């Protein structure tokens, strides 16, 4: 695994990308990681973003499968034609799988301008692939037609340029410290979890716990926020603001309609609360709570043209599909993808952002009843 180390790269905002070679001989192309879908999509047309993009016509072992996908967003889309071929991963394991890949063709507010990735690996499972759950995802293959164990981690530093760790068939703990505790993955879709409580410094929100979960909580590399349910959310931010009324700012501010700006070294870290979100643990009446910083949800916006400061977009944000545990708690731990025992476990980051004073946290048993309650039927 040591091999595996630092195989990530990304841009803030942008994602986190890995090395990957699609047909034979290999075309490069640095890919998205995306735990919040299920389709590997690569650029196969050159739209002038791109840096590179898969050329079909040099493959011999490409295989057309004769049908299109189409895939909208709420402003874009991506469209494609499907097929397979022969995928590694440079620096992953060493074997080569025939793997489906979309062939993306058409695209509508996919690719960013600037960005250095070309495609996404969707590491999902095959209930929310597209066009259909019969279209095998990476993963999947992956697995089905190698030795490598049905798991894998993620480590997102952030740290401008970001880095991290995918550890596809294992754990490395040199990239986490104290220990892994567990939460099950409720349904083998996205990588949906529940969330029992909730305590923005300590304090907790007192909420339906039900609502947490309205109508999901997933863990996604492919998102940059925590997003939260309106009624949460709403809630959320309440409480956030009350935590921090010494400073002043902006309604737009907390709605992630305007940023805020504190001069060079100048952010009160301090006037913000420690989120703490209780996960459902392994075990009848157990939780266990992971703890992160506003460092982790005031988060860095890199250059805007129109001013000097240290301008930071509050990473918080509302949702009409559920609870998104997105970069901003991803880059506190080392998540693993525990696909085999149905679960995902959460340590401290050996490269989360810390000092002297507060630090992310993973910490169990604790005692929570009623926690089958808090997911949505
Ligand atoms: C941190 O990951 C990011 C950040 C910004 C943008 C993306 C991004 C951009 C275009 C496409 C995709 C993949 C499709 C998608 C859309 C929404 C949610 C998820 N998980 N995946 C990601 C990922």
């Amino acid at each position: 695994f040591v091999e595996m180390v630092d195989n990530l790269r990304g841009k803030s905002g942008q994602g986190y990308y890995v090395e990957m070679t699609v047909g034979s001989p290999p075309q490069t192309l640095n890919i998205l990681v995306d735990t919040g879908s299920s389709n590997f999509a690569v650029g196969a047309a050159p739209h002038p973003f791109l840096h590179r993009y898969y050329q079909r016509q040099l493959s011999s072992t490409y295989r057309d499968l004769r049908k299109g996908v189409y895939v909208p967003y709420t402003q874009g889309k991506w469209e494609g034609e499907l097929g397979t071929d022969l995928v590694s991963i440079p620096h992953g394991p060493n074997v080569t799988v025939r793997a489906n890949i979309a062939a993306i063709t058409e695209s509508d507010k996919f690719f960013i301008n600037g960005s250095n990735w070309e495609g996404i690996l969707g590491l999902a499972y095959a209930e929310i692939a597209r066009p259909d759950d019969s279209l095998e995802p990476f993963f999947d293959s992956l697995v089905k037609q190698t030795h490598v164990p049905n798991l894998f981690s993620l480590q997102l530093c952030g740290a401008a340029s970001v880095g991290g760790s995918m550890i596809i068939g294992g754990i490395d703990h040199s990239l986490y410290t104290g220990s892994l505790w567990y939460t099950p993955i409720r349904r083998e879709w996205y990588y949906e979890v529940i969330i029992v409580r909730v305590e923005i410094n300590g304090q907790d929100l007192k909420m339906d716990c039900k609502e947490y979960n309205y109508d999901k909580s997933i863990v996604d590399s492919g998102t940059t926020n925590l997003r939260l349910p309106k009624k949460v959310f709403e809630a959320a931010v309440k409480s956030i603001k009350a935590a921090s009324s010494t400073e002043k700012f902006p309604d737009g501010f907390w709605l992630g309609e305007q940023l805020v700006c504190w001069q060079a070294g100048t952010t009160p870290w301090n006037i913000f609360p420690v989120i703490s979100l209780y996960l459902m643990g392994e075990v009848t009446n157990q939780s266990f709570r992971i703890t992160i910083l506003p460092q982790q949800y005031l988060r860095p916006v890199e250059d805007v043209a129109t001013s000097q400061d240290d301008c930071y977009k509050f990473a918080i944000s509302q949702s009409s599909t559920g609870t998104v545990m997105g970069a901003v708690i991803m880059e506190g731990f080392y998540v693993v993808f525990d696909r085999a025992r149905k679960r995902i476990g959460f340590a401290v980051s050996a490269c989360h952002v810390h000092d002297e004073f507060r630090t992310a946290a993973v910490e169990g048993p604790f005692v929570t009843l009623d926690m089958e309650d808090c997911g949505y039927n």
